[PDB]
């Protein structure tokens, strides 16, 4: 644009209209209640794995977003590129939280299935979760040989869900629970960026890392 | 404070408060299919940004404390003729015409206290071109020590929603059990500090301090 | 749309200005010795749009022929700063130029009045000590009065302090250290200008 | 407290920090024949913490003892960057001094190994002409290697592109030009720096 486009200061107080809550304001929330399940999205929520779509984007499909159709990559990321994928820290505050609450945790993820896979491990390890709390990492799909996420959310009967994709969001609405947003990384490979708090849901204040 | 070059980072700059934040659209659509109500506004740096006739009379009256606020001279000058030189808020503007279009009734509930005659009402209803039958005489509900002036009048009005800057605009609306919605006071404001808009966990307006 | 979101790259995006604090500014002067420096008025020291307000309401609620108005001037001049309300960022800067022992001019856009005392209250509310005041000074057009920048060279001013772009500029064309001061989100002089339009250093916070 | 809130004041409250962007960068060296200028490495061009995170998890899950084992070093020189993912401020600042005829050098702080591809990996993502590209220089402490600073002043280079203090400090020790790049918020390397805490330009949005 202008090479001095200079600012002023409405711009700089301007707000836009969201919901933010922190995990502090979540927890005082489910005070009382009994133990629940509650379901994560992976990519971009728990785990920032851009590292490995970048390099499977780089090896598969280097002019084009192929690759995650490519059955190569998928055996390489969830079988072990997920060691370069690094756990944010809201993930990390959420979880804790609720494992002192003493819930059953999942995990629901849209990347492909394959017969092996050590993300659940992973994640198990990262976030030490008590074998009590955890839960294999399940894989939503249209796949006749699985279930898709909403039908996941509704079998586990999951209270709360958790992701940074507006399909994450809408998914619990559909269901009829509680929906709350993640912010993406400004540095994940997966943009543009969603509209968080574009469905009027809570959304994570400070959750990017 | 005492840094020269303190710098910054990114996650400084990304940093939200834990704050619900909403627009007048929102609140619009929040309303639909209501039938017409009875709704309330503060005045002072809600709805007007009144520090020009607060600061003269603070010089005037009692330069070096707040005993002015306690001074009959100077409500009789604030309230007969002193909003001349107070300026309309424009968030005010959208919310008053939003309701006026809904057809609720308009009420304005002030701490000032109350004079023997005033001019106030008049103002606000030609600033804001309230219609005479959503128009009410603004009320002078005074401030009183140890107690909440305003919740009386919320009650015996009816009102649905109240709006104000202050904390016990807000916490007046929760005694009623209303919904109590906060508008930012101006940064450049003499009525400091500035309070803590969300406070008691309320709906905020977005850029609601002009 | 009702819920248009956002997002981390916005809600951490910056606009290329280069800011500064009264600190700074300070520190940039150490050992320097005394030297005049101006400030304009309106929005930069004072927050006067409650007079301007009265002023268009009462002349000329259309339009802005009230500006024009001497009648307007008159009552402007001479008793209306008086609902102007003193910005503390101004407070901060006039104390540090008068702790320095600099010399202190206002310069002003407004219509020039047989009397003022708008130097009275700049005195008073800035508690400005007789050695480093000077009377405001009236810019304009007019055959009997010089130019905002005619006034800066005579007074050989270095650093002048200003909201508007015209400010600056005026600063620039003199080759002194024009810095800009934000001007309030609720004046009545919109629009808001661009602060560091002309790459110009910009006081932070300083909008009250 | 669970509900804190928030006023005005605080959400426009701004840092004195100076900002700048990439084409104010450019407009500033308008008729400079070309140059030589530098750019750190990790968290400057690339977000290399994946590497980092793992080696860490490897080697020394409860320290940064793993940045002295040269078991570590092999590996992230070696292939672990093809999951660094570079940043586009650096591909936009890369761009602009290659369409400039600059010459571009990277120096780093790494561990020096037998081998490397990270010269290979930068040269690739960045599309660096040959007539652009230099092998990167790994400067440090050690007998048989020279420090930053004589990296920087053998080479001549006139800029110097960092996101810690201590690329901003050789940079000064050099008399050049140290601009900051802002490191990402999940960066593993923590804390992150006070960005402009030594009065130097920082670039905008240069977090990703
Ligand atoms: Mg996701
Ligand atoms: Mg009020
Ligand atoms: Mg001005
Ligand atoms: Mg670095």
């Amino acid at each position: 644009s202008t090479l001095n486009p200079g600012t002023n200061v409405a711009k700089l107080a301007e707000q836009a209209p969201v919901h933010w809550v922190s995990v502090a304001q979540i927890e005082n929330s489910l005070t009382g209640r009994p133990p629940m399940a509650v379901g994560f999205d992976i990519d971009d929520t728990v785990l920032f794995s851009s590292p490995g779509f970048w390099r499977g984007k780089k090896t598969y499909s280097p002019d084009s977003d192929d690759y995650l159709k490519n059955p190569a990559f998928w055996e390489k990321m969830n079988n072990g590129w997920d060691e370069f994928s690094i756990p944010k820290e809201a993930a990390r505050q959420l979880i804790d939280m609720h494992v002192r609450r003493g819930d059953s945790i999942y995990f629901v993820t849209g990347r492909s299935q394959t017969k092996t896979e050590t993300v659940s491990k992973t994640l198990a390890d990262n976030f030490h979760i008590p074998a009590a709390n955890m839960n294999p990492v399940i894989f939503a799909g249209d796949k006749p040989e699985q279930n898709t996420k909403v039908q996941w959310l509704q079998e586990k009967n999951m209270r709360i869900f958790y992701g940074d994709s507006d399909n994450d969001i809408t998914a619990a609405r559909d269901c009829g629970i509680r929906g709350i947003r993640i912010l993406r990384a400004a540095n994940s490979t997966y943009k543009p960026l969603p509209q968080a708090g574009a469905f009027g849901e809570e959304v994570i204040v400070n959750s990017e890392y």
